[PDB]
This record gives structure tokens, C-alpha cells and sequence, in this order.
């Protein structure tokens, strides 16, 4: 057993344009889990499809998903809580994060991101505030709300929609009708990562009109944030900051890279 169906919702993590996202403790076993509570009369369809793809997810770095219950017009959406909280808040302003840290959690960045892209989900929205830590600092991907299939039948479908955050968004998202999801999940990282080790990010947009963006495309790796980043990983950021996104570095190959291979001290937590 009696009981054990029961939550009580004890604090609130998060609230924003997805709702609110609470911490609820099971009465008989006290596990803790998050759930995204939503107000539907405010979806339907955005709710139903971020279920079908949770329903897809299985691994040790994105946040899973354990159901859903619906009270009226009210969706419930139960999730692996994070007590860690989200990478966001590990990244000191104009500093960022002592490099062993910053290489493990891209480590487990990308090991979440080739098993999305290995079942042909792209999550279209990677960036600090949506990478959650777990009580040993594993990092998780969240929030699935703007994710969809790009591959289905073993066929790559090119997607349309623009959407994602600006500073972490590929500059083909901007400039072109259609695009491959892949690199633009691989430029985000690319921001995460920059964003880990400089706590700062590098433009507004990756346009034209932007003097930062310019000026990384000119290989002023004198200015900030560049300065500030080791020879190593600024190498990996060079091949993955490409413009153009058939020239962009894959993740097979960024897992070839002299720094991502490189020995640091860190472990869990
Ligand atoms: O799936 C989750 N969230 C989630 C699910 C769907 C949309 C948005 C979110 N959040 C919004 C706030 N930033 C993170 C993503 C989720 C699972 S655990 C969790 N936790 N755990 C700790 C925590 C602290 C602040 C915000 C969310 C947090 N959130």
C-alpha cells in the first residue's frame, strides 16, 4: 505494498517556459525523482511527442524517463532527478572550470550525444542550463521538447526548423533552407565546451554582422575567450567551430583528438 503510488512534491527546481519542474519524494521508499509538471490548457501535441522520444531514451547520460500521469489538464512527466543540478552553475563567470573537470563532463557530453545520434534523435538544444549532474557529477542531457528524428529506416532526413539557443546555435541553422542534424548538435558541444573553459561564450550569433564570430573566423585566437584556453582543447575548438558543416569535425573524430585523449586528473564527485 500500500502506498508505494504515492509522491509527495517537496520543492521546485525550475520554472520557465516548459512549466515547472519539482522534486517529488515517494512516500514509502523516499526515491527521488523530478517531474515536469505542465498546465496542457496553456501543447498536446509538443507533450505527446516529448514523451514518445522519452520513451525512446536508455543511457547512463541522458536523464530518464519513468512515466507520465494525467490529471485533468494538468501532465505530469516523471524524470531521473539530478541532485547535482545543472552544469550551468559549475561554470564561473569569466573563468569557467579547472580543465579536468571541463574534459570529463565533454567526455559524457559526447558519449550522450552519439547514443542520441545513434538512434536518430537530435536534441537541438544542447547548452549548460539543459546538462544536468547526478550525486557523483554525471552528466545527463535533458529537456526534450524541441528534439526530433533526423535518421528513421536507416534514411537521414534534413531538417527545416530553426531553433536552439543563438549563442549556441550552427551558423548554418541561420543561413541555409535545409541542414544535417549532426553538426549542429556537435557545434552546440563546441559552445558548451568554449563556455566550460572560459566561462564566457564567444558571440551573440555566429553571423556575419557579429565582430566576435568575425574575428574567430580570422584566427585571432589572441583575444578573448581564446586567450584563455590551453593550445590543447583550443585545437579540438578549431575543428569544431567550422562554418561550414560538411568541413566540421565529426564525433568519431573528435574522439581521435590529441586533447580529448589527453590524461587529466579527475574522477567522480
Ligand atoms: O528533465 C528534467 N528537466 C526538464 C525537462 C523538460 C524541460 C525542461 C527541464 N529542465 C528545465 C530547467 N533546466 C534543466 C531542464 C530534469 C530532470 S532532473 C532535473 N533537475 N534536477 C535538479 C535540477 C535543478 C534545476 C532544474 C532542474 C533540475 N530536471
Amino acid at each position: 505494498v500500500p502506498f508505494v503510488e504515492d509522491w509527495d512534491l517537496v520543492q521546485t527546481l525550475g520554472e520557465g517556459a516548459y512549466g515547472e519542474v519539482q522534486l517529488a519524494v515517494n512516500r514509502v521508499t523516499e526515491e527521488a525523482v523530478a517531474v515536469k509538471i505542465v498546465d496542457m490548457k496553456r501543447c498536446p501535441e509538443n507533450i505527446k511527442k516529448e514523451i514518445c522520444i522519452n520513451k525512446m531514451l536508455n543511457h547512463e547520460n541522458v536523464v530518464k524517463f519513468y512515466g507520465h500521469r494525467r490529471e485533468g489538464n494538468i501532465q505530469y512527466l516523471f524524470l531521473e532527478y539530478c541532485s547535482g543540478g545543472e552544469l550551468f552553475d559549475r561554470i564561473e563567470p569569466d573563468i569557467g572550470m579547472p580543465e579536468p573537470d571541463a574534459q570529463r563532463f565533454f567526455h559524457q557530453l559526447m558519449a550522450g550525444v552519439v547514443y542520441l545520434h545513434g538512434i536518430g534523435i537530435t536534441h537541438r538544444d544542447i547548452k549548460p542550463e539543459n546538462l544536468l549532474l547526478d550525486e557523483r557529477d554525471n552528466l545527463k542531457i535533458s529537456d526534450f521538447g524541441l528534439a526530433t528524428v533526423f535518421r528513421y529506416n536507416n534514411r537521414e532526413r534534413l531538417l527545416n526548423k530553426m531553433c536552439g539557443t543563438l549563442p549556441y546555435v550552427a551558423p548554418e541553422l541561420l543561413k541555409r533552407r535545409e541542414f544535417h542534424a549532426e553538426p549542429v548538435d556537435v557545434w552546440s558541444c563546441g559552445i558548451v565546451l568554449t563556455a566550460m573553459l572560459a566561462g564566457e561564450l564567444p558571440w551573440d550569433q555566429p553571423s556575419d554582422s557579429c565582430q566576435e564570430y568575425s574575428d574567430w573566423k580570422e584566427k585571432k585566437t589572441y583575444l578573448n575567450p581564446w586567450k584563455k584556453i590551453d593550445s590543447a582543447p583550443l585545437a579540438l575548438l578549431h575543428k569544431i567551430l567550422v562554418e561550414n558543416p560538411s568541413a566540421r569535425i565529426t564525433i568519431p573524430d573528435i574522439k581521435k583528438d590529441r586533447w580529448y585523449n589527453k590524461p587529466l586528473k579527475k574522477g567522480a564527485k
